[PDB]
């Protein structure tokens, strides 16, 4: 085919990465549209300059912008944030125009990158949110359960993140959903270790997967692991990371995925749950305090404008 | 001797590192002072724990706190902040009741010690700041130049850092000085390399030091680099560090010394300059948004309270 996916949309994992949200300024999409395509481009070559460190990244766009950014089309299935709720349980829906996800293996070259990016964008847009993230140990959550296990491995990946044939314009890019879970930590690691592991559905240690037998219904991965009307998995590709510090810390949850429904399903199962009534227990312990959907073209999508 | 110096006010330098500011709740003194003993001992074992990424760190103690928690001695030669003004250039007085520093090869690991030291102080006190810095570069200012060049090192950083026997009580302990200064960076890297390099008094790639008949009299290095009644160096030992994000970046200034006037003298002639007119230039580029001084007591010295 010809389109290029942007790197860093299914790139392995790193230790250090930088999350931008920007919101754009009144009528600047005129110059706007090529200053991002000078963006994705720089974010694609550095991906050679900082090999050393194996960087990667991406720029995508918020689905609520889309429409002024590049109104002439859209990704098909292209949709706002689902917002749900119910109990203390909120998926809550907080939009941003602009999103750029940087990662590396050394944090001093993100800070660089970074800045050189903000540079970029000069007086077109207003950073709201900025978010550091970190590899913690052997890829875990803060939770202390290694996270991203059941992503799809090899050429899998860019099967199951970016869109194929089926909207031929858009192929190369990605339906990317984004919450920051913010994680109570003192009352899940006050929880005996087996109700931590039954929460979960793995053991901590090991991270053996519960045989399905065991596996109970309130758990996380029973709750997340879904399969369509013929019982094929229903995957998506995690690029989730730890983030924060004392005043809030969690896990940076970031879903990429040829459509944005299969984040859908399993959001719906964890909040309203199976439909007879149980639900993912591990939102006792941590809060989606924003959500957030976008599309990352392919490289040569954004590519098409200078004007 | 007897007492320990508290590692890390002297340790070599590292890629990352923790700043958290705690101020004390109301009369918590009986159950702070071994709960920072506690602390303490914590961060100084954790230096055989984790010595695979070199971690070290240092509890320090508020100047204007000292006699609340320590009310039967003081270190001799203990006094706030020194906040200057002139013009634009300002040095404020921010302190904090307790300062904790952390550093580390590994992010991960600072997090988690963070976290623990943290949930160690119960309800005891409240972090008021927390930043974290990291290694830029091969120990590079955000400013592009390299950082603590003119440090002591082997033995002498001690000599240089840690009370002596002029204060047996003491001894083992050193007067922490810290600024949170915040570059202007697009302000800096505007200017052409041989004005930045007039300002700092080094070349910036190969950080070479101007000949003195060549150093700008408002370049940094002729401004901070100082002479006793009989031009022996007045020297500190810098544990400074890069921090921030694209909302506010620069250098966390932190001197470490026997006296806490070899910080004064130095920042004195920055501001006021050299009776001459002439004043440090660099801080045309970046802003002091905090000064804080503390004393950093040997682990003895903290050990000896239960109560």
């Amino acid at each position: 085919n010809m389109p290029r996916e942007q790197l860093g949309v299914c790139a392995e994992g790193n230790l250090h990465s930088v999350y931008l949200m920007f919101n754009a300024n009144d009528n600047v999409e005129s110059q706007l549209r090529p200053c991002i395509a000078n963006v994705a481009q720089y974010i694609y070559e550095l991906t050679d300059q900082y090999s050393d460190s194996a960087f990667n990244g991406f720029v995508a766009i918020g689905a609520n912008y889309w429409d002024s950014l590049y109104p002439e089309s859209r990704p098909e299935m292209l949709k706002p944030f689902p917002a749900m709720q119910e109990g203390n349980r909120e998926a809550p829906a907080i939009e941003y125009d602009l999103f750029v996800h940087l990662r590396c293996d050394r944090y001093d070259i993100l800070h660089l990158v970074a800045n050189e990016i903000s540079q970029m964008f000069e007086d077109l847009v207003e950073l709201v949110e900025e978010e550091r993230g970190f590899r913690f140990m052997d890829s875990r959550d803060l939770t202390g359960f290694v996270d991203g296990t059941e992503n799809p491995k090899g050429r899998h990946r860019q099967e199951v993140a970016l869109v194929g044939s089926e909207d031929p314009e858009f192929k190369g890019g990605s339906y990317i959903h984004v919450q920051k879970y913010a994680h109570n930590l003192s009352k899940w690691h006050r929880l005996p270790l087996k109700k931590q592991e039954d929460i979960i559905g793995r053991t901590k240690q090991d991270n053996i997967e519960y045989e399905s037998e065991d596996k109970p219904l309130t758990s996380h991965i029973k709750r997340v692991n879904l399969k369509d009307e013929n019982g094929k998995s229903i995957e998506i590709l995690r690029q989730s990371m730890p983030y924060g510090s004392l005043k809030e810390q969690g896990l940076m949850f970031i879903s990429t995925c040829r459509t944005p429904d299969h984040f859908e399903k399993m959001l719906h199962s964890m909040v309203f749950g199976d439909g007879a009534g149980n639900h993912d227990h591990l939102m006792h312990f941590t809060s989606a305090l924003t959500g957030s959907s976008f599309f990352a073209p392919s490289l040569d999508f954004l590519m098409q404008f200078d004007n």
